[PDB]
C-alpha cells in the first residue's frame, strides 16, 4: 500500500495539490492508503488502545452499564448466541459527540445527542485526545482531496463544522472462542474512515474493480452489506507500525459522483484477540451533502437522518432506540 506523510497545515501550495492528486490516485487504484503517524499521533493511538484493553478486562456487568438512552455511545456485546466453550464475542464501545444535558440539542431531545457513558475519566481523556488528532487528520485529508479535484481548498469546511464524527473502539475474540465469524463485507457511511489496529491482523478491503457495479449505500434500497464477500479480490491490510489507514466512505462516493468509491471491508477473526479503532469523519448532523461536480443537481443526502436510522436498525433493542420510539424523536 502507499504510505504518505501529511503536512500539518494544508495551505494550497503546489506540494499540497500534488499530494492531493496522489491521494486520489491511490484511492482509485487501491481503495486505501496509509498515513504516517507523528510521535504524538502514535502515542495517543497507543494510549487509546491501552485504555480499550483495560476496559475489556472489566466484568460484563460493569461494561454493560456503559449505556445511555440519549446517545448510541457506549458498550455493546455483539451477537445473540453463545455455547459452552464458545462464550466469547466481539465487543464495541462507540464514541459519538459528547454532549451533556446542558447542551441545547440534548435539551431539545434531538435523536442521538447525549453524553458518552465513559467507563472512567482516563478512558475519556485518552479517547478525546485521540479523536481530536483523528479529526485534524480528517480535515487535512479533505482539504487535500478538494485540491486534488481542483476544487476550492475549503470545499468541505462548512459541511464538517462541528461534524458528527464518531468512532468504534473494537475488540475481536479469537476464532476458537466464539460463534461469531467477525464482520462481514460492508461499507461505512461517512466522508472518510481512519483506522488503527494492533499487530494481530484481520482487516481486508476490496479495491476498485474495473467494471464492477457497486451499490450506493447511502440509499436505503442499495445496502452494500454482504456484497462481494466471497468474490475476489480482497486485500489484506497487513498490520504496520506507525500508520493509520484511510479509505473513502459512502458520503464521499456520493459527493464525488463515484470518482471515489466507498471501500468495502470485512474483518476475519484470528487465533488471538484483536484490538482496532475505526474513526468516521462526518458532516454536521444537520448538514446535507451535495454533488461536487454536478452543480445543477438538486439531490442531497442528510447526514443526521441516515445516522439515526442506521443506529436504530443496528441496535433495535437498545434503550436509546426505545426512547427514540417512545418520544418520536425522528420528528426533529
Ligand atoms: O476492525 C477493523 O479494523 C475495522 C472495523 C470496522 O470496519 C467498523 O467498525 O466499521
Ligand atoms: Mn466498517
Amino acid at each position: 500500500l502507499q504510505t504518505f506523510e501529511l503536512p500539518t497545515e494544508v495551505t494550497g501550495c503546489a506540494a499540497d495539490i500534488s499530494l492531493g492528486r496522489a491521494l486520489i490516485q491511490a484511492w482509485q487504484k487501491d481503495g486505501i492508503f496509509q498515513i504516517k503517524t507523528d510521535s504524538e499521533q502514535d502515542r495517543k493511538t497507543q494510549e487509546a488502545m491501552a485504555a480499550s484493553k483495560q476496559f475489556c478486562k472489566e466484568p460484563l456487568t460493569f461494561k454493560s452499564s456503559c449505556v445511555s438512552d440519549l446517545t448510541y455511545s457506549g458498550y455493546v456485546a455483539s451477537g445473540e448466541e453463545v455455547t459452552a466453550g464458545k462464550p466469547d464475542f466481539p465487543e464495541i464501545f462507540t464514541v459519538c459527540k459528547d454532549l451533556s444535558v446542558g447542551d441545547q440539542r440534548v435539551k431539545a431531545g434531538w435523536p442521538c445527542h447525549g453524553p458518552v457513558p465513559w467507563p472512567n475519566n482516563t478512558y475519556q481523556k485518552s479517547m478525546k485526545t485521540f479523536m481530536e488528532e483523528l479529526g485534524l487528520a480528517g480535515e487535512r485529508l479533505l482539504k487535500l482531496t478538494a485540491l486534488g479535484f481542483e476544487l476550492p481548498i475549503n470545499t468541505f469546511t462548512d459541511l464538517t463544522r462541528d461534524g458528527w464524527h464518531h468512532m468504534r473502539v473494537l475488540r475481536f475474540p479469537p476464532q476458537t472462542s466464539t460463534l461469531s465469524r467477525g464482520i462481514g463485507a460492508h461499507t461505512d457511511y461517512g466522508l472518510l474512515v481512519i483506522a488503527a489496529q494492533d499487530d494481530v491482523g484481520g482487516l481486508y478491503i476490496r479495491p476498485p474493480v474495473e467494471g464492477e457495479k457497486r451499490n450506493r449505500n447511502w440509499l436505503p434500497g442499495e445496502s452494500s452489506a454482504g456484497m462481494f464477500e466471497h468474490d475476489e479480490p480482497w486485500t489484506f491490510v497487513t498490520p504496520t507500525p506507525g500508520v493509520w489507514t484511510v479509505f473513502p466512505g459512502d458520503i464521499l462516493q456520493f459527493m464525488t459522483g463515484g470518482q471515489l468509491l466507498s471501500t468495502p471491508h470485512k474483518v476475519k477473526l484470528n487465533t488471538r484477540e484483536r484490538f482496532a479503532c475505526a474513526y468516521f469523519h462526518e458532516p454536521n448532523f444537520e448538514a446535507s451533502a451535495y454533488p461536487l461536480f454536478e452543480p445543477s443537481a438538486n439531490e442531497r443526502i442528510h447526514a443526521g437522518e441516515h445516522f439515526t436510522n442506521m443506529f436504530m436498525r443496528c441496535y433495535p433493542d437498545r434503550i436509546t432506540t426505545q426512547r427514540i420510539n417512545k418520544e418520536n424523536r425522528l420528528a426533529h
